[PDB]
């Protein structure tokens, strides 16, 4: 519990804080060279997919093809701990269905739970497989229950928690925001 519990928390607090603020101007900046009236617009959130179990790959067409990358947004730089110029860099999808773009979205994984499940391959870090399918819904409550403390990020994310069409359940969460 305590290890999905920090890493909730450093989520937040080491990436969450300082991106989704400034997430808003960072879409309607990129929306501005690339709405038009043939297109629908980058939607306003940064969607975050918390599957429960998964092997979770760096590419999103790999989870599903009908979730192809666009572009990025511009980046976002800030001096951390030492590093001059860190970069916060999101990326851009297109959501098909039936051949036809049906949703443009930035959306990634939480990325601690990628790690979390890349824990397995070491003795030294404990826990087995079963270990590691508590901790990830561990990891989504304690998500979840800071953001409903946080109204600020509430609105400029969505979660995404799922157990198959990865494009379906980011187009049903799109749906429920527009209608
Ligand atoms: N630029 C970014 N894009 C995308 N997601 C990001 C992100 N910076 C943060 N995060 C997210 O916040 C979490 C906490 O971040 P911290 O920044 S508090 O610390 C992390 C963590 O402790 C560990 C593994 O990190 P990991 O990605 S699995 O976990 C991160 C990540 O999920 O290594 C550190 N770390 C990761 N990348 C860098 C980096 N470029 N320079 C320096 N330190 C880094
Ligand atoms: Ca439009
Ligand atoms: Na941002
Ligand atoms: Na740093
Ligand atoms: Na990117
Ligand atoms: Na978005």
């Amino acid at each position: 519990f305590n290890v999905a519990h920090g890493l909730a928390w450093s989520y937040y607090i080491g990436y969450l804080r300082l991106i989704l603020p400034e997430l808003q101007a960072r879409i309607r900046t990129y929306n501005q060279h690339y709405n038009n009236l043939l297109r629908g617009a980058v939607s306003q959130r940064l969607y975050i997919l918390l599957p429960l179990d998964c092997g979770v790959p760096d590419n999103l067409s790999m989870a599903d093809p009908n979730i192809r990358f666009l572009d990025k947004l511009p980046q976002q730089t800030g001096d951390r701990a030492g590093i001059k110029d860190r970069v916060y860099s999101n990326s851009i999808y297109e959501l098909l269905e039936n051949g036809q773009r049906a949703g443009t979205c930035v959306l990634e994984y939480a990325t601690p739970l990628q790690t979390l499940f890349a824990m397995s391959q070491y003795s030294q870090a404990g826990f087995s497989r079963e270990d590691r399918l508590e901790q990830a819904k561990l990891f989504c409550r304690t998500l979840e229950d800071i953001l409903a403390d946080a109204p600020e990020s509430q609105n400029n994310c969505r979660l995404i928690a799922y157990q198959f069409s990865l494009s379906q359940e980011v187009l049903r969460h799109l749906r429920q925001e527009e209608k």
